[PDB]
């Protein structure tokens, strides 16, 4: 007596599929985890409830873990980032999926729920962005911990909870830290915001970036990557920091380096990246440059004091889904994103394929050592052999035509390494 | 007579708000209606504009409204209106003939309203690429005497007139705002490096990174594009037939090739050029699987989408203006808005800032047509480097930019007026 | 008469390794020999040439010698010569008077010696800055009737050449060789945006990395310098008083604002304005400990380096041409080349590549004024775009550029001449 | 009865002096040290051997080590590294320095075992760069390990020997690894050799970089630095790896990533950072267009086959010091920088102080900890603590005028950080 799926409209289904036929060809990632495993099924036996974007590239990471032979049972992680053609193609597909775009905060709880009791068993497997399902699983049902072989996480808040959840002995699961494989870590969230962190901008207000000032919170790397963007256009930014060797990282790439405290009085658009709360605040809104853009690109929505907004403003004028106007008592205005939640995932469609092949062959390679080797992984947070995240790279130089260099034997001897490696140490940083 | 010609009247309060944003990013044009909304200069004009019926165009057009002129609206392209901007000028009383998605045939309809005031004929016309200036000298040369000067917005369009002028077949004076520098040098450059990855993203949603991208052209609009693709981390093959543009490309580090060339490895490619017969056949005949194929250039005559149309075995639309063909080969190749300038077809064009300066040349320009025509006789004009750079001028407060004034003893030593201009004729910028 | 006067004649046979590197670089000068050698177009001029006596400049001496010219030369700048090229010209026989580190007397002394040949007086001019132009217009008036032309190679000579025609005091046919496009928009470019960092790091070892530059002036000299800082990732702010020019740069993303704001937070300043005051005591007085302050602009006018050797408490010499000074602050300043041209003074100047550009367009000019001297009445003049364009095709092989050629259908689309040129006379590239 | 120093010219030491003033006043993190160290002297008792490029840089750096109490005794690891003005003005300040710009192979090794006895015994402290004089003490001089309390060691050639040597039981002094200090590795590596490739072949050739094609063999920290400094003078780049991941990253940034095989046809300048052998050989030369540079930036000069070129030219000729140009029987000619050694210090002046004071300031501590502290070291290869390594980049903030944010009360709490830091996870890799 359970809802099937529950999506906006799985008339989109076609659509989609045309979208999903797109990005297979984008990842050759995934596409080569399905020839080498879709006959073997290393995943048969696995009820994986995944809480991630439910968006065209997920569903291809979604179709994969299927075709290895998982059991599956999805919902977003975010109330405006689900790509409602996507979730239809996946519902039509047969596979029980709860996402749509624009999910209330009670609707959203909800998703997560419907996605634990599969047909034989509760949940053996998760695969989370952002721990949400890791945090459900904890405080309201620690009955299900038990029966659970393994969670993947995402993204960097996702595993910093995990890492401060095992400090202090509140983790009852193991988990493998995904976000910071180096295929992960150094290509998504560096290179994915890179393009689509402008794009979320554009297609909410369309504003010229040339001439602007940008005020970038954090030089992580979303932060990094963000910056780079905005000065690609034109945009002169700004960037702020707790961290005295990303701050020096930004003065040494030509960025001023100041405080929100000092940088709201110049920024037209501002994006976060911290992961921290209290990012922009009162005090800063009412100093800003009329018009300015605000945003936030860290996976909570925390960031910004958009309470403030709401209780402060004369009016918030809604200028379409997700871009608000508020007019303030000082007469200028403030255009808000997505209500301060992801602007790439809630404006626009998020980090586009390619790039999130990297992140989800991670996803699917973790899925795997967690379900076929579980004795290697104890209760704790782990990372995947470099092997594995080299192997993740080399998926992906065909389509580029990169042509990599073997050593020679005499070259491989000379430098102590393997010919196939791995090429790197344990602490080596790319 | 209709009033109008539009999508969907219902979408007018949702392009009133996109109109109030894009007011605050246009300063210009926001200065023009502040000096002249009084004195309304522009009384007594009939404007027949064909121009992409966008956000920005929409402040442009209540702008010459402002400044005393009637005007009628189409757009110079069948897919670059934007029906809420189209719908809040006809719900503002203006005629506009304009949606995103027209026929041939409905195209040169919609320009034909444009033509018969309640007064009488137009007698001013405002262009971009030329083809109501050649509708009017062709099928309507009954009005030319009527008609007071053409401002011309785009290289194609004014590269028309100069051939036009030269060939003897030109018989109303123009202005040629293209080629004012605070437009050619930011339009076309600025303006692109914005808007066509804009148009390819939210057609496609394909990572840039790690791609090779083949832009064919590098003059303004070919030297935006490539800087564009290079910030996202494509790597960028030029094409040129003009020996200082290719040298410009060499000298910024892009591998300067020929199509024939380059058509083995891109993954993406980009007509700027103006030209005819760009990318043909034999070209996509050896594309990488899933190239995706697009066109900035004015007219749709870069790409032979016609050979595709023919020669592939599979056409599929995977949304509006986005089209995937499978060729003999077994390859696919990805086409932007039929080989329709990608920017306005896909997206929403040029952001409203740089659209400021275009535009605040466009209202200039039709101010010195209408108000002083005997400073312009039949022949193909430049707005003067003074007007020019109070186009720039205009727009540094909104970014904060604090100019420098010479003093008395530098003026005197640079031999240079106090308040400019402060180039010669010839300056390059 | 002395048959040269240079600093150490035994420098020559290193001088001449440098020429033959250089000429490898330099396929348009190599390509006027390859045509021109034989058919000596230059016999029977006697230019007299006032150029910094550079590597670059000894190939342009040969070619206009192969040519057929007789040639007496003179650097334009006190420390720009660089001894080993002036040995190697020296040493080839032909008469040239420059060292480094000429004082002022000897520097006007330097340009005298190349007034007077066997045969007579100098017939032809070619110049760097107008010094010799200006030198005969004054002194020696009566020589002016026997000078066939002048070519001018900087922003400031012509500019000095347009003021003399204006006021009616120019005497001699001069061509414009700064504003030929493959000079401005290549030489003062790319030529700084690689020279400027170099002259500031020979001279100083600073990082650039995580400094505030201030660049005076947003031309293409300060469009290359700013480029060449921020690439290192210096923070750069930029001055100006042209609104487009300063547009322009906020455009590309950097901080457009007053000296009198930016002297507060500059680490490393550099003028490129032509201008007189930009750098002055009340800005010293403001700048940041140990402040790099140097000058790229043709003439030292740009920095108030009278004041700093008036006012500073303490002046320290750290090596030829890097002077540190104490103010009364307690803080330092680091001044470069004395207010002089900086890539030059502390460096070698611009490669030999790009400044085969300029010195193809000079050796043209002279061509041109000699051979054809009743095309060029008394004025300033361009050449024309066909050998503009000339000039970069023939550095296109080097760099394996492949240009493309239009189809004879593609040329009649576009109602183009198939070879060019293919721009109109006012584009801008 | 042994030399008390040999160095070009001692007359050069005022000249020398002046540079050190200059550079004292670029490098505020050896500056730090000196303030906060010089009356308590950490260092005292110590007599430490230095081997690593005798440079106004270096200068500073031992002048910072007596100043804390150290006896010190000088040579270069760089046959053209030595900056003579400098080695001078330490020599006048009564310093043992063996050192000079052009030493012969039998006066390179010469020089190093003049810096192993003091006036009260053996070394007990080395600071390496390459690791030749580890090497030099474990091979000929096996009776001194036991008299040597550590070894500090600068670049990433030099720890990859140390961890073969560790791995093969060879090691027997505890060492700690300098360049895997985050503000050595992510700031020198990178940032310093965007900026001293270039001027090395500015000052040896003088050639155009754009408009040029270079080769950049190896995208590691050295090659990304170069690759950015060829491709902002307008050079296209093209990059060749071993590394999948790294060749990934080169491909993101939109460079061609392919084969020396294939590269060596197209390029005009070529540029070695791979640290390994047989990079550029006779097959490639033979290949190259007119006038190709050819240079080397890894530590030692293993990468050119330079010996086939002097066994296959038809002529060398010497252009000037450190710059020849080989003329091959194809009627081809090479312009070799610096007869295949680092081109940067061989043909310039090596990095710029400011970065060189961050690799210097993690120096002066690594000393310090295995000096005051070796129960902390044993016999093994060892990291700086993350808690200095900020502290390295803190104390180069003030110099940019970067103003840091600091951590409020309520925002510690939320990230489960503290307020001072440190503020990223052991494996972040920045
Ligand atoms: N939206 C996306 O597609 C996307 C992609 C990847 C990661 N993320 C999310 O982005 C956020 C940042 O991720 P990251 O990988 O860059 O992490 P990071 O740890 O690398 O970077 C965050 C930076 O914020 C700085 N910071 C913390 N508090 C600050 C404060 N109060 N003021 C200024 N700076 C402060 C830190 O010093 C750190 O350098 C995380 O929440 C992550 O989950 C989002
Ligand atoms: N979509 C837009 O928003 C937008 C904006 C401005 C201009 N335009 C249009 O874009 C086009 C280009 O404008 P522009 O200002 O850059 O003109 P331009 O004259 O500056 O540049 C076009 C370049 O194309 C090169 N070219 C011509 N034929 C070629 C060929 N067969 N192969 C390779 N190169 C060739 C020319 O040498 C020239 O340098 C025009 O059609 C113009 O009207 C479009
Ligand atoms: N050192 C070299 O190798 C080299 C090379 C080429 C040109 N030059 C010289 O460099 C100088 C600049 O040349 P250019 O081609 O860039 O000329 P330019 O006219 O293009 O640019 C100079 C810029 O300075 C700005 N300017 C003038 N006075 C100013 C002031 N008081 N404050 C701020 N900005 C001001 C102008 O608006 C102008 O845009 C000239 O002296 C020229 O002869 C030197
Ligand atoms: N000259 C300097 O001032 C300077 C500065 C720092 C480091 N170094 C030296 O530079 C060298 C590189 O240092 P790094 O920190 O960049 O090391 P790294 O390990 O980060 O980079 C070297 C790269 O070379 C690649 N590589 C190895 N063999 C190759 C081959 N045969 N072909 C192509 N690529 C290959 C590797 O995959 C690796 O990515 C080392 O020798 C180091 O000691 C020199
Ligand atoms: N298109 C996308 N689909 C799924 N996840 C994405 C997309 N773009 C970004 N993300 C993920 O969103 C996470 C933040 O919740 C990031 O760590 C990133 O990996
Ligand atoms: N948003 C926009 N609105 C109106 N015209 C635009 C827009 N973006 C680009 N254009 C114009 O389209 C012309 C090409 O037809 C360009 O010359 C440019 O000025
Ligand atoms: N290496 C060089 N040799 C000769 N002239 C140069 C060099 N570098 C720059 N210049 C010239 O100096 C002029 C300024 O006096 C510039 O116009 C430029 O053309
Ligand atoms: N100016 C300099 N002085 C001393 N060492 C330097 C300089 N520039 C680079 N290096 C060092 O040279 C090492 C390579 O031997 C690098 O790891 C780098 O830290
Ligand atoms: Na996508
Ligand atoms: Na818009
Ligand atoms: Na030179
Ligand atoms: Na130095």
């Amino acid at each position: 007596d359970k809802l099937p799926y529950k999506v906006a409209d799985i008339g989109l289904a076609a659509w989609g599929r045309k979208a999903l036929d797109i990005a297979e060809n984008e990842m050759p990632g995934l596409m080569r985890m399905r020839e080498m495993y879709s006959a073997s099924k290393p995943l048969k036996g696995a009820r994986i409830a995944g809480c991630l974007h439910m968006t065209v590239e997920t569903a291809v990471l979604i179709e994969t873990l299927v075709a290895l032979g998982a059991e599956v049972r999805w919902s977003s992680c975010n109330i405006f980032s689900t790509q409602d053609h996507a979730a239809a193609a996946i519902a039509k597909a047969g596979i029980p999926v709860f996402a749509w775009k624009g999910e209330t905060d009670e609707e959203y709880l909800w998703c997560i729920e419907q996605t634990l009791h599969f047909k034989d068993g509760p949940l053996n497997m998760i695969l989370d962005d952002g721990g949400d399902l890791t945090n459900l699983i904890h405080t309201k049902y620690p009955q299900l911990l038990s029966g659970i072989r393994g969670i993947s996480e995402e993204t960097t808040t996702g595993v910093h909870n995990l890492y401060k959840m095992m400090s202090n002995g509140i983790l009852k699961v193991p988990a493998i830290n995904v976000n910071d494989s180096v295929t992960k870590s150094k290509f998504d969230n560096l290179y994915g915001c890179r393009e689509s962190l402008i794009d979320g901008i554009k297609r909410a207000t369309d504003v010229m970036i040339a001439g602007k000032v940008a005020v970038v919170a954090g030089y992580g790397d979303v932060g990094k990557g963000c910056a780079q963007a905005l000065r690609g256009f034109g945009a002169r930014v700004i960037i702020t920091e707790i961290d005295p060797i990303n701050a020096l990282q930004a003065a040494m790439e030509g960025y001023e380096v100041t405080t929100m405290d000092e940088a709201c009085k110049e920024g037209n658009i501002f994006v976060t990246t911290t992961g921290c709360v209290d990012i922009i605040l009162g005090r800063h809104f009412e100093q800003m440059k009329d018009d300015a853009i605000v945003c936030n690109i860290g996976h909570f929505d925390v960031e910004i004091d958009v309470k403030w907004l709401n209780e402060n403003a004369v009016e918030k004028v809604n200028i379409k889904p997700q871009v608000d106007r508020y007019w303030l008592k000082n007469g200028r205005r403030i255009i808000l994103l997505a209500e301060g939640r992801l602007v790439n995932l809630g404006c626009a469609m998020g980090h586009p394929s390619f790039v999130m092949s990297n992140s989800f062959t991670n996803q699917v390679m973790a899925q795997i050592e967690l379900w076929t080797h579980p004795d290697k992984y104890p209760v704790g947070v782990h990372f995947l052999p470099k092997k594995l995240d080299e192997a993740v790279a080399e998926a992906h130089l065909g389509k580029l035509n990169v042509k990599l260099t073997k050593l020679t034997e005499k070259q491989a001897q000379y430098l102590g390494m393997p010919i196939n490696g791995p090429f790197k140490p344990d602490h080596y940083r790319y």
